[PDB]
């Protein structure tokens, strides 16, 4: 269990992320802390180009390697996309590419910014005695003034944490199935349903803290990758680390272990078959920290909650199971509405979206198809 690096309070998010690196990495830290200015005034690229190659060995624990991932990943996005107006670098300079690749290998993560970087590790309490609420939180790194990264990253994080309340119930679910404890099972499912329902309310804050124009035309540009991306159709050259350019997807909540873990728990077969949706979500596992990916693997290897509940002729159980599925449908439905507002409308207003809506609708529909009764 401790092997899975799941926090009782923050779930898959990294508890108390670190904010400073050893003095030895000030050169990295200074660029990452000043990205809005450096990018805007056109100093970012030359600074990166002028860095000495720093060794990764003075990053001695997990939290500090994670902070360096976040730093280097942000710097890399800034360097590749520049001011975010379509002029793009195709080579990442060795003095940054080499340690970032080394560090990424060590953490078993791709050398690009992932969800686990810019959400799960990218946050702090303002006041350590107050609760984890938006007003008491901040992010550690942004790209551009006005990019709304704080609102986008924190509200993801807050959803992620609300859903974590349910994660701790999962061992109860499996124990109750093996012990044939019917009332314990039912209570456990109603409790998962309740947390996933809470996570929806938390989603509503996206409208308060993120503005569609700034999201669509700025933040989205900095989070994009180089896989199947025509601005970088062969990927990115990690100078000095690989000979050939490599492709990696940009940061995506398809990399959240939260939603993937409930789809597995409930037997919603999100990654089955060979369609586009299933493959993208299977591929996104390779972007999750290894401990969380081992967690998903071990969920798949347990007996099926859905089969258990379907074989019992127990309406109470059926309805508790359906309330879990329905909570996921509701969340995915609200999310589709958000995408219409934050991507589809802004895109239509500028002087593709159908493949995106269809991907999301396929995932929602596969979730709906899992309802036992129809509700
Ligand atoms: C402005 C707000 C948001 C926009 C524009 C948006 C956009 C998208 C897009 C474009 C995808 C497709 C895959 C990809 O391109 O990476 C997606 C998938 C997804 N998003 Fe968001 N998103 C938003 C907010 C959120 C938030 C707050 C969460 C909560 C953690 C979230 C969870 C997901 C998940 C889990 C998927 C994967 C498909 C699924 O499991 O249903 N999104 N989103
Ligand atoms: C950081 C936070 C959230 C996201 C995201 C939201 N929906 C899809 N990806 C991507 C990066």
């Amino acid at each position: 269990s401790k092997e899975y690096h799941i926090d009782e309070e923050v779930g898959f998010a990294l508890p108390n992320p670190q904010e400073n690196l050893p003095d030895f990495y000030n050169d990295w830290m200074f660029i990452a802390k000043h990205l809005p200015d450096l990018i805007e005034s056109g100093q970012l690229r030359e600074r990166v180009e002028k860095l000495n190659m720093l060794s990764i060995d003075h990053l001695t624990d997990h939290k500090s390697q994670r902070l360096a991932r976040l730093v280097l990943g942000c710097i890399t996005m800034a360097y590749v996309w520049g001011k975010g107006h379509g002029d793009v670098r195709k080579v990442l300079p060795r003095n940054i590419a080499v340690p970032y690749c080394q560090l990424s290998k060590k953490l078993e993560l791709p050398p690009i910014l992932v969800y686990a970087d810019c959400v799960l590790a990218n946050w702090k309490k303002k006041d350590p005695n107050k609760p984890l609420t938006y007003e008491n939180m901040d992010v550690l790194f942004s790209f551009r003034d006005g990019d709304c990264s704080k609102g986008f990253f924190l509200v993801s994080l807050l959803v992620e944490i609300a859903a974590a309340s349910a994660i701790k119930v999962i061992p109860t679910v499996f124990k109750a199935m093996q012990m044939q404890e019917r009332d314990t099972l039912l209570k456990a499912l109603l409790e998962i349903a309740s947390c996933l329902e809470k996570a929806l309310q938390v989603f509503h804050q996206i409208h308060d803290h993120v503005n569609p124009k700034a999201f669509f035309s700025v933040l989205r540009i900095y989070l994009s990758g180089w896989k199947g991306n025509p601005q970088l159709s062969d990927g990115l050259v990690y100078e000095g680390f690989w000979e050939d350019p490599k492709e990696f997807a940009g940061a995506s909540a398809g990399q959240s272990s939260v939603f993937q873990c409930f789809d597995v728990l409930l037997g919603i077969q999100q990654t089955a078959g060979g369609g586009h949706a299933a493959q993208f979500l299977q591929d996104m596992r390779r972007y999750m920290p290894p401990a969380h990916r081992n967690f998903l693997c071990s969920l798949e290897s347990n007996p099926s909650v859905r089969e258990f509940v379907l074989s019992k002729g127990d309406a109470g159980l059926r309805e508790a199971y359906d309330a879990c599925v329905k909570a996921l449908v509701s969340l995915r439905s609200y999310h589709l509405q958000i995408v219409t507002k934050y991507i589809l409308i802004p895109a239509s207003q500028q002087p593709g979206g159908t493949d995106l809506m269809n991907f999301l609708k396929t995932v929602r529909s596969t979730t709906e198809k899992s309802l036992l009764k129809e509700g």
